[PDB]
């Protein structure tokens, strides 16, 4: 229903609705090999994507509403030389008069403006001084309408954000072309992730946002903390959102030893620009495939896999004895040769709908031992597996709610 549907095809970018508007790719522009959706645009004049518009979308009116969406990743601001430095991103401004999207330290902008300089701009703002942010370097669902009537909204992952009026604007006459490219920017080093554009004419409602979110969310795939597909055979540091502030570890290897939940996760900082909790602390973790008959790494809702932990840069296996007393079975991290009939087989989780990345260990007959969570026992917060969590869940709907954060560029910390 959109008027502009950019998605790379068979093995091109192109516009997928009626229009067919054609795409021009710079020489500078990266592709991820995995999703080729996912599009890096660096600070570079050769790294860009003009789309030219096909006539009858052009827009040129003082009446007919419009939006657009797309998901952005921006790498969090490292710089002073970033802050009061708005840069245009994606631009379809002809003399002084369309659209435009820019990006400045902490925030998206839209901006508006008639052929008779009159302006209106909405925007989103996000901290870098914060724990633990939704934001940051994370893919991002970008949602702005704009109803000539009265205003122009911004959304963020489905919800309202900002709205401002803009029935003082009169003729809007946007460009034929719609540049995709960081324009202003003065950090040498900035780019972005950007995918799924999207250009409509109307103003979309709630629902219609909603709908939108979650279906190019790709729920029955699972993601990383950064919002990529969560992969196989990728070591991951572990986030539990019941306590934020601590991190995996091992107190010994082996059945006679277990996993934890461990104290204060560093901090990570550069005056005045971001302060943060460090994310690569703990034992990583590497998921291993259950079965062997599909190629391809990604891991997908209900994939049944082998959890392996990094200790001294050698690999585990996280199992337990499902025998144990009480329903919690606390996890330990057991030599690999040595498993034998422990319970070790999990089902990953993306959804029951969407949820934060879920385990639930099984034994070798496919029982259900528990979603992986942790429990206070002695003053340490060890992790297990508990039928508790499946149960709650089972009515109604979290300690079993996990984040595997892989080292990205983007976020700048410094691991080991």
């Amino acid at each position: 229903t959109s008027i502009l549907n950019l998605r790379y095809e068979s093995n091109h970018l192109i516009d997928l609705s009626r229009y067919a508007s054609k795409i021009n790719i710079g020489s500078k522009v990266n592709f991820d090999p995995i999703d080729k959706n996912q599009i890096q645009l660096f600070n570079l004049e050769s790294s860009k994507i003009e789309v030219i518009l096909k006539n009858a979308i052009v827009y040129n009116s003082m009446y007919e509403n419009f939006s657009t969406s797309f998901w952005i990743r921006i790498p969090k601001y490292f710089n002073s030389i970033s802050l009061n430095n708005e840069y245009t991103i994606i631009n379809c401004m002809e003399n002084n008069s369309g659209w435009k999207v820019s990006l400045n330290y902490g925030e998206i902008i839209w901006t508006l403006q008639d052929t008779q300089e009159i302006k209106q701009r909405v925007v989103f703002k996000y901290s870098q001084m914060i724990n633990i942010s939704d934001y940051i370097n994370r893919w991002i669902f970008v949602t702005i309408t704009n109803n000539r009537l009265n205003n122009s909204k911004i959304y963020i992952n489905g919800r309202l954000i900002d709205q401002k009026p803009i029935s003082n604007l009169g003729n809007i006459h946007a460009s034929n072309n719609i540049m995709f490219k960081l324009d202003g920017c003065r950090d040498t080093h900035r780019y972005i992730w950007i995918k799924y554009f999207n250009l409509f004419d109307k103003e979309l409602n709630e629902k219609e946002i909603k709908d939108l979110y979650d279906n190019q969310s790709n729920s029955g795939i699972l993601k990383d903390f950064w919002g990529d597909y969560l992969q196989y055979d990728k070591p991951y540091y572990m986030l539990n959102l019941y306590d934020p502030n601590k991190y995996v570890d091992v107190n010994n290897v082996g059945i006679r030893g277990y996993m934890y939940l461990k104290g204060p996760r560093g901090s990570v900082m550069t005056t005045n620009i971001y302060l943060n909790s460090s994310l690569y602390r703990g034992t990583k973790f590497i998921i291993k495939k259950y079965a062997s008959g599909n190629k391809d790494n990604i891991v997908r809702n209900n994939d049944r896999v082998y959890i392996n932990v990094v200790v001294k840069n050698k690999e585990y296996r996280l199992a337990t004895n499902a025998s144990q007393a009480g329903v919690e079975k606390i996890l330990s991290a057991l030599e690999i040769p040595d498993v034998g009939n422990l319970s070790q087989v999990v089902v990953m989780k993306s959804k029951n709908i969407t949820n934060k990345c879920k385990m639930n260990l099984q034994d070798n007959n496919g029982n259900d031992i528990g979603f992986i969570g942790f429990h206070q026992f002695n003053n340490i917060a060890k992790l297990v597996a508990s039928n508790w969590y499946n149960r709650q869940i089972e009515r109604s709907s979290l300690g079993c709610s996990w984040e595997f954060i892989p080292v990205d560029d983007g976020w700048g910390e410094r691991p080991l």
